[PDB]
Order: C-alpha cells, then structure tokens, then sequence
C-alpha cells in the first residue's frame, strides 16, 4: 500500500539544474520524515538530504550538496522534491527517497547523470 516513486531524472551538462520529485502513495508524506539518498555505481550509499514531518520545520542536507540543493514538500499533491542546482559530475548517480512506516520504503530511483 506504501508505495514511493521517483522521477526527474536526466541527464544534463555540468552547471545545470534538475528538480527530483517523490510522489507518494498510501500514508500521507506530510506527517513522516523523509530522506533523498543516493548510490553511485561503484560505490556505497550516500544521504542527501532530509525533510522534517510537519510541527517543527527542518531542512537538512549533506555538506557536499549544501547550498546547490533544496528539499521541499507539497502536501496537497502529497510529493517531496529535490531541487538540484550546479550539478556536478561527482552528483552523476540514482536517486531515491525513502521513508520508515514501520519498515522502511523506497522507490526504484531516478537516474542523474552530469556531463563535463
């Protein structure tokens, strides 16, 4: 029934922007916590970003994408995104979003791809 899917993916020249959307389906994404990580293919996996459930507001993100990306929440289309500025080569990997409701869940990712 919990059900997350990713997309926005592409593949973009370095410098540019994507935005990543989370679309969830089967609990609301405004009362849990969710998280963007990412897994390059010949390495392990990386947090990205974090988003606060709704009460308190709090962003969160990895130093190395502070500053170039935004997380946000669009609780009436009940989707999370990844607003992705200055990409760099080094971000050239799949995204996913994930979410704890008992288990954890997550989607099948989005492939990024930066070109030098």
């Amino acid at each position: 029934q919990v059900q997350l899917v990713e997309s926005g993916g592409g593949l973009v020249q370095a410098g540019g922007s994507l935005r990543l959307s989370c679309a969830a389906s089967g609990f609301p994404v405004a009362y849990k916590t969710m998280w963007w990580y990412r897994q390059a293919p010949g390495k392990e996996r990386e947090w990205v970003a974090a988003i606060e459930s709704y009460g308190i507001k709090w962003t969160r993100y990895a130093d190395s994408v502070k500053g170039r990306f935004t997380i946000s929440r669009d609780n009436a289309k009940n989707t999370v995104y990844l607003q992705m500025n200055s990409l760099k080569p080094e971000d050239t990997a799949v995204y996913y979003c994930i979410v704890w409701v008992g288990a954890q869940y997550h989607g099948q990712g989005t492939q990024v791809t930066v070109s030098a």
